[PDB]
């Protein structure tokens, strides 16, 4: 028996999770004794379709989540081929996107930074391997528990080559424009310090408790204009160009903003780094 290979016949779809243009992440019990006692799984798979091989890009997926271990990254468990499906755990609290809104009387600052460093350690890591997340927003990172979470994603991961600060592409842009750094929008590469910048946008979504009034894209179209179509990313890097930043959460702390804005920094060498957030974070902590 291989325990990361699941079986077609067993794995019974529950509902849905989650879709995405290419495809989606389902609930499914994978249940080889067929009295409902197994296990609960998180199940991506593409729709049939996927041209531009989405099949390639979900295996290299699978290839980099197979092989990442850290507390703060959500476990592979296998696949299921056909093609092919990954395994996840299961984390019925869901992401930071479902369950801060349900839980502020629970979640106060204290934890709200613990739950900055856990994700900058699962960021820290991701560096460390050499990728490049370009997706890093409060949808993708789930809650374990009220103690713990871990990012749930990798769609978008890249391999920054060896010898290369950056990654072009400009693949499918679905691109979570209110999330991205200048260098991502006007020029199609991401860093490392790109994935610092999305890191501030979620610690602010955190800050404001996933709050969808608040929400990164709610409060810079009330700054360009909810208009505009075509035009809104343009208007978005002329704001950022001119310094303009998402506001301070309501009660968030002046010197937590300040940790936040060193993640804006218009140039990527001028940003913070994880490990200097994490050692801001624990400062603040002790
Ligand atoms: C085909 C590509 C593709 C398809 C998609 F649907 C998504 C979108 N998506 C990602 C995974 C998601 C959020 C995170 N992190 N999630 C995982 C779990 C879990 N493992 O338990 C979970 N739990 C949950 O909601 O519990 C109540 N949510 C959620 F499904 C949304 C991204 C994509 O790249």
């Amino acid at each position: 028996v291989d325990p990361t290979h699941f079986e077609k016949r067993f794995l019974k779809r529950i509902r849905d999770l989650g879709e995405g243009h290419f495809g989606k992440v389902e609930l499914c019990r994978y249940d080889p004794e067929g009295d409902n006692t197994g296990e609960q799984v998180a199940v991506k798979s593409l729709k049939p379709e996927s041209g531009g091989n989405h099949i390639a890009d979900l295996k290299k997926e699978i290839e980099i989540l197979r092989n990442l271990y850290h507390e703060n990254i959500v476990k592979y468990k296998g696949i299921c081929t056909e093609g092919i499906k990954l395994i996840m755990e299961f984390l019925p609290s869901g992401s930071l996107k479902e369950y801060l809104p349900k839980n502020k009387n629970k979640i106060n600052l204290k934890q709200q930074l613990k739950y900055a460093v856990q994700i900058c350690k699962g960021m820290d890591y991701l560096g460390s391997r050499q990728y490049v997340h370009r997706d890093l927003a409060a949808r993708n990172v789930l809650v374990e528990s009220e103690h713990q979470v871990k990012i749930g994603d990798f769609g978008l991961t890249k391999a920054i080559e060896t010898d290369k600060e950056y990654y072009t592409v400009k693949d499918d842009r679905d691109s979570p424009v209110f999330w991205y750094a200048p260098e991502c929008l006007m020029q199609s590469k991401f860093y490392i310090a790109s994935d610092v910048w999305s890191f501030g946008v979620t610690l602010h979504e955190l800050l404001t408790y996933c709050d969808s009034d608040s929400s990164p894209m709610a409060l810079f179209l009330k700054m360009i204009g909810p208009t505009h179509g075509q035009m809104t990313v343009t208007r978005l890097v002329n704001t950022l160009k001119e310094g303009k930043r998402l506001p301070c959460p309501p009660n968030c702390p002046d010197e937590v903003y300040q940790l936040m804005r060193k993640c804006w920094e218009f140039q990527p060498s001028n940003r913070t780094s994880f490990q200097n957030l994490i050692e801001g974070f624990e400062a603040l902590l002790k």
